[PDB]
This record gives C-alpha cells, structure tokens and sequence, in this order.
C-alpha cells in the first residue's frame, strides 16, 4: 500500500491518505511539503514537526495548535487534520495539515504590483482576522507578509501562532534591551525598548508595517536591526514627543532616546507620490510610537478608507476567549508533550 516516503533525507510518512509530496521550506526542524488528500477532493499543506527533546520547541507546537483549534475563522488558517502516533512513547513527532493556499504576501510584495483595490483588500482581511484574534484576548506577536497566505482568489489568512500567547497588559514592563529571539523587523519599538510584547498595540504596530511596505511594493525593512532599525524608523517618523517619554517609565530607555539627534517628522504622503490619502491617515494612525496613542482594531477596521468592506455584523469575534497560566516557559518538556496529545486527540479516529 502506501509507507514513510522519502523528501530530502527526513522521513515524512504521512500516507496512504496523503500522497504526492513535494519540498517546501526548510524550516529548521520543521519541514513543509505539499502534498494531496485522498480521501477528500483537495490539495493541502503538511507540516512534520519533531520537538519533545526541547521546551522551547515544545512551547511554539502546543501554542499553534491550541490556538488554532480554539480558533474558527475565515481569515484565520484552519487546521485540517493532525497525524500522529495512537500512543505518548510512540509519539516522535506532529504532522500538521491545512488546506494548501498558493503563496504568501511577502513573495508579493516582491514579484507583484499591489493595485489600491487589492492593497485594502488585504489589509481589510487582515484586521477582520486580527479584531477576532484580540477579542479571544490573543495576540499573535509575530505578524508579517510571510505569515499572511493568500489562495488563488485573493482570501487572505493568518497562519503561524508560534508566538502567541494571551495578552497580559499589566506584565508588558521589562527593562532595557534584554532580547527575545523572533528573527525580524516588523516588531514593536518598544519590545527593544522597556515591554515584552504583551498588549495589543504589538500586533497594530505590524499590521501598519505590512501596510507600509504593500504601499511602497516591497519591504521597507531589509537591512540594520536592533537599535539602527529604530533609528531609521524615528528617522521617518520622528524623535518621541516628550508626552511621548512619560509612557516610557525606565531610566535606561528613556534616556537611551534622549541621546538621540533631533529627527524631523517625514508625512508619508512626500513618501509615497500616488497614494490614497484614506490610506496614509491610517497609516499614520496605526504607526504611531507611542503604543498607547497607537489604533486600535476596531478603529481601524470603521478607518474611512476599508468604507467598502467594513460590516461589523460580518466581523465575529471569539466565542471562547481565553486567558491561561502556561505563559512564559516555567514547564517541562515531559509535562508539554502531555498536554499536545491531548490537544491533538480530537483527529485520532473516535
Ligand atoms: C502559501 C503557499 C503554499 N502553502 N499553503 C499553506 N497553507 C502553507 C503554509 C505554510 C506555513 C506553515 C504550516 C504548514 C502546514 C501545517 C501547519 C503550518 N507554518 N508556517 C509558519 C511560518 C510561515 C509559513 C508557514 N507554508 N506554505 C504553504
């Protein structure tokens, strides 16, 4: 019949019921591949993941796959089916599957021109996705055109929940730079700053990043990170007011600003010559330094420029909102794997 087949080296045995693999990305330890259901009638995305010798590791799994069963939501990926071994011992790894979408908005920002009807598209699907993300009292922490993936007729939905964890505002303060490895640039200045990302202006801050960049067609964050980054974006946005500095209630970080050359205001619009105004205003107001005079969702969403696609009565929101103690490590790798089997029980025949 069917048996583990073979990719690049790695063992993805994930058949009879899915065939036709094909690579997708590295990954790490976690690999992707294409492959097809049998049973029903659909191309569909797998990911075979490995962690358990890891809390760390153990940590990303279980958040994605919580999350994302907990989750129901047109813009928001949908877990498929889960393959895994009937037993704990004999569980080595995670095979997760999702409808198979076509390409992700950071490939097209890259090779593709974003019309003004397909750039509000988007960004209008994104915060629908986003407002239900936040009403569940979730924030995603890691938004980005890479975890943005798009099908052939343009539905948009959010996909890696790695990150993510249960808001949390009154445990946001963490003293001056002391890392969080993410790997990007669509982070919030102030995570580098005094807060460990655990309010919803985190994921605003992205989403007006992703807007910014599908205004300019391409990505506005290459090069230069940590505190070069914040420079170059203080060098567009302007120095923090000192209203500004009273939010920032640490020593360290606000005179770390106070060091800084004075850098004038750069309006987007001298920025980006043929623009919709509607859309620079939302702009400005989603990427505002200071968190707390940072947009909303709900705001965003009722912004005049997504007038054609806003409809609150067709914007859900959670239905089963959440706010757990597993937060932040402090939990074994046994103890972890525990609690992934029994989030993954519900897909095992019965
Ligand atoms: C978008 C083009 C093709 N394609 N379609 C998907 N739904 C898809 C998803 C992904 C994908 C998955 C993932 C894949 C299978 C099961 C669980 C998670 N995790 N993940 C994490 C970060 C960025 C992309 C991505 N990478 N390529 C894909």
């Amino acid at each position: 019949g069917a048996g583990p087949e073979m990719v690049r080296g790695q063992v993805f045995d994930v058949g009879p019921r899915y065939t036709n693999l094909s690579y997708i990305g590295e990954g790490a330890y976690g690999m992707v591949c294409s492959a097809y259901d049998n049973v029903n009638k659909v191309r569909v995305a797998i990911k075979k993941i490995s962690p358990f010798e890891h809390q760390t590791y153990c940590q990303r799994t279980l958040r994605e796959i919580k999350i994302l069963l907990r989750f129901r939501h047109e813009n928001i990926i949908g877990i498929n089916d889960i393959i895994r071994a009937p037993t704990i011992e004999q569980m080595k790894d995670v095979y997760i599957v999702q409808d198979l979408m076509e390409t992700d908005l950071y490939k097209l920002l890259k090779t593709q021109h974003l019309s003004n009807d397909h750039i509000c598209y988007f960004l209008y699907q994104i915060l629908r996705g986003l407002k239900y993300i936040h009403s569940a009292n979730v924030l995603h922490r890691d938004l980005k055109p890479s975890n943005l993936l798009l099908n052939t007729t343009c539905d948009l939905k959010i996909c890696d929940f790695g990150l993510a964890r249960v808001a949390d505002p009154d445990h946001d303060h963490t003293g001056f730079l002391t890392e969080y490895v993410a790997t990007r640039w669509y982070r919030a200045p102030e995570i580098m700053l005094n807060s460990k990302g655990y309010t919803k202006s985190i994921d605003i801050w992205s989403v007006g990043c992703i807007l910014a960049e599908m205004l300019s067609n391409r990505p506005i964050f290459p090069g230069k990170h940590y505190l070069d980054q914040l420079n170059h974006i203080l060098g567009i946005l302007g120095s923090p007011s000192q209203e500004d500095l009273n939010c920032i209630i640490n020593l360290k970080a606000r005179n770390y600003l106070l060091s800084l050359p004075h850098k004038n205001k750069v309006p987007w619009n001298r920025l980006f010559p043929n623009a919709d105004s509607k859309a620079l205003d939302l702009l400005d107001k989603m990427l505002t330094f200071n968190p707390h005079k940072r947009i909303e969702v709900e705001q965003a969403l009722a912004h005049p420029y997504l007038e054609q696609y806003y409809d609150p009565s067709d914007e859900p929101i959670a239905e089963a909102p959440f706010k757990f103690d597993m937060e932040l490590d402090d939990l074994p790798k046994e103890k972890l794997k525990e609690l992934i089997f029994e989030e993954t029980a519900r897909f095992q025949p019965g």
